[PDB]
């Protein structure tokens, strides 16, 4: 139940806690309290204790408070556990199940079993899924002893929006998207008005009255051919000119869409425009994001993209909505939907077919099935196994094989263990060396994966020296799993990593 | 600890089942004859050993032999491990890492301390993923001992190509498709010269290479003007709507279908099989969208591979290299019931267990089993894990929707959480009814192709009184993506379990 490995005793311990706006300078007086789990909460990581000050009124739009240090004197004991529900700590740990689980962390008994010597505890559990930071749950009593010392206080950074905020998050990455919003709201501004004074001013040409969706799309699609001529949006034009995502008829589709749901009581709130923006589909089109990449990461593109999705809401909004929007809130609400994304492309995540994240292509869905699938293992002879889950979206989609690798006398796939199994129907499989470094399996009967049909591949290696894998040796990192043809193969890509025993 | 005691049982006349190629079913009713894991195979269902039974020399499309039901005399130790590793085997079992454990299975040493008095151990192990049935590993010597009776022979039936074995094999389920496909290569032969007695549209046909675009604007020509043939009209109403079904689809397949088979192909089943079953868009043709076979009568059947067989006859001139009435129809039969069979198994479907959700673009799903079950019974909390992530671009996830039973099932609104990519969002929760509570993120919520979810529910029971079916509108939990109003709906389908 307590993790070792996660717990220590230290002196000066000390930790982060997100501040609302109006609690900067009031938290620093000391920690006062204004079932189980009551107490005062913090964190090791201060970019995560920033995530926690924003206005409880206004969640998606409102203001940062800040983020304080809060330290210990003397010693300290970190108890780590294993599990967050209390019921089960108190039994565990065989202690009453009567008094509150954070109650009793504060007493002189617990302290005394826990603490090592130290003069309190504080429990510490996983902060969240996909994240490798620690939450603390401090007892209200003996939060009393913290000092508070100002860690950031983002309200007197005086910066717009959320800008403060995102910008000391986006310190903990130092492929980063490190972007100067000030820059960006001006160049926005700038090249909205410039683009509001010739050939756009196509304006004259809009039906400017309550059309069909199909007709406002079409003149929105003109409008944004037009509009990408200007030279303020060269850059734009040339970048946005292969990617399908980033075609004018999803700026439309955008714009469109932006209109239809903004009305006279959503505009005049920034905190209900985010909510409303923040539910539609196809943002990727105006922020540069498909494929696993954030496209658009240079100041100057992000306001030539905003600019331009700006003035097609606006032209949008007689075409098909109700209703000055499309240049204040408008703007104001997608560039913190834009912090938002790039806040989440810059914290450390496994990719596609990392791990069991699934790897979505051509209609087919396909992971490992546990995190220890796929790691293969290395430093003995013998065997092991590794599940690979695999289904499709609708119709029946086949499975041609798989790309295995293997290394010469050292990694071999295991011919009579390697297997498919269909909705539990087991298939053998033949495979045959394309080279010394790649074994291709085919199925012996057809595969077929749908909504209602998944497969088991069981891939098995055999080693024959118990000498480690070295770096040199392998050319891929991934096992390739081939679908339908089209001559070409659906790849579908499931990435492993090469481990020691432990 | 290897051994499942659970799963381990001494019985006497202990028989199992083995599927048996063409050529060994009679051979083999004379006796069971012959590194860690050599030994003699099978199974305690006949309908997967019937798995085993087709020709090693065409698996796709060969002969199956049979079935064989083998039993031992006296008592014999079923012995089911927790592994399947015999180097983890022998060490947990202190055994001779130098000599392979099947040898060490059927010595009088190994019978001694788990053969409980038994004359002989077979090992058992989990037949696949996704299966309930075991496979029984047996020493060849011990083997020896087997009695073998015949259980069915395929080829006795006197059927074309496999059909034998797959109607054996739909004897599993008594939905369950049970097609009879003699009946189908009837109807459908009868059809297709039918359909060629206006179809003879062949005139304006270009007779000689052309684009694919051509071409399959012709077929979508040709597939219209056969349609209005009476032997295909159940066909045209129940293809009229789905886009799957669409004259489009059967035109794209005959395309392809066209531009695969060469003449070297074309005159091997084997090879046809074997070049057919690698292509998309066979769905159309056989009427399966939505996790449903649609197309499951016998007469639908046949007047969708009698179409899908006229086309490909006019598709080999403008894209190609006699095949289409022939060994087309023979692979895509079998085609056909691979697939049928597949949906004939139990298996859990998108968004129950562990089975991803895909809709949208978004893919959702329970982390783990446990997740998807809601225990009862006891007063206190449980929490569920949801992993949520989308193909490409950015799109939104505005909430999930969550029952409640009044004053017996609550969301615990403090514990309940959506993480992104690591950081933690806190919930907005409150009620639509006494049955449905709304929780929406307090911060924006976007998942795309490196960028997922974790949503953590957080339940919390009032009363240990166990949930009652009736206390339960819904079975699943609802999680809202974009809008388009309403929003795009994935589901996660839980159980209500005893704790236990």
């Amino acid at each position: 139940v307590v993790d070792s490995s996660k717990s220590f005793v230290m002196e000066n311990f000390s930790s982060y806690h997100g501040t609302k706006p109006g609690y900067v300078d009031s938290i620093q007086k000391g920690i006062q309290k204004p079932d189980d789990w009551e107490g005062f909460y913090s964190t090791d990581n201060k970019y995560d204790a920033a995530g926690y000050s924003v206005d409880n009124e206004n969640p998606l739009s409102g203001k940062a408070g800040g983020v304080v240090k809060v330290t210990y004197p003397g010693l300290t004991k970190v108890l780590a556990l294993k599990v967050d529900n209390a019921e089960t700590i108190k039994k565990e740990l065989g202690l009453s199940l009567t008094e509150p689980l954070m109650e009793q962390v504060g007493t002189e008994e617990f302290i005394k079993r826990f603490g090592d010597g130290a003069s309190r505890v504080v429990l510490s559990l996983p902060f969240a899924e996909g994240s490798s930071s620690v939450k603390y749950i401090n007892n209200w009593e003996q939060a009393k002893a913290l000092s508070v010392e100002l860690e950031i206080n983002f309200e007197t950074r005086g910066k717009r929006g959320q800008d403060a905020m995102y910008e000391y998050m986006a310190q903990a990455c130092a492929s980063c998207i490190n972007l100067d919003w000030d820059v960006i709201r001006d160049k926005t501004k700038t090249k909205i008005e410039s683009l509001k004074e010739g050939p756009i001013k196509k304006m004259s040409e809009s039906p400017n009255k309550t059309v069909s969706e199909e007709k406002a799309k079409q003149y929105l699609e003109e409008f944004h051919q037009t509009a990408l001529e200007h030279p303020e949006l060269s850059e734009l034009k040339t970048v946005t000119g292969t990617n399908p995502v980033f075609a004018g008829a999803n700026y439309a589709a955008w714009a469109v869409n932006v209109a239809q749901v903004i009305d006279s009581e959503t505009a005049d709130n920034l905190e209900k425009t985010t909510a409303a923006l923040s539910i539609l589909p196809g943002i990727g089109s105006v922020m540069g994001i498909a494929d696993g990449a954030v496209h658009h990461n240079t100041e100057e593109i992000v306001a030539q993209s905003i600019a331009l999705s700006s003035l097609m809401v606006a032209q949008a909004i007689p075409l098909v909505g109700e209703l000055g929007f499309a240049a204040y809130n408008f703007v104001e609400s997608i560039i913190n939907l834009f912090q938002v994304v790039h806040n989440s492309y810059n914290r450390p995540a496994y990719s596609p077919g990392h791990k069991t994240q699934p790897f979505l292509h051509d209609g087919y869905a396909v992971s490992w099935n546990t995190v220890e699938d796929s790691i293969i293992r290395t430093g003995f002879q013998g065997e092991s196994g590794h599940d690979i889950k695999i289904t499709a979206e609708n119709t029946p989609l086949p499975i041609a094989g798989v790309l295995l690798p293997t290394i010469p006398g050292k990694l071999d796939v295991n011919k009579s263990k390697t297997h498919i199994s269909v909705n539990g129907r087991k298939i053998r499989m033949r495979c045959r060396a394309i080279d010394g470094d790649v074994t291709f399996c085919r199925p012996k009967s057809p595969v077929y994966v749908g909504n209602g049909v998944h497969a088991n591949l069981h891939v098995a290696f055999h080693r024959s020296s118990s000498e480690k894998i070295h770096s040199n040796e392998i050319s891929s990192d991934s096992i390739g799993v081939l679908g339908y043809q089209k001559k070409v193969n659906s790849k579908l890509s499931l990435f492993f990593e090469i481990k020691s025993m432990a």
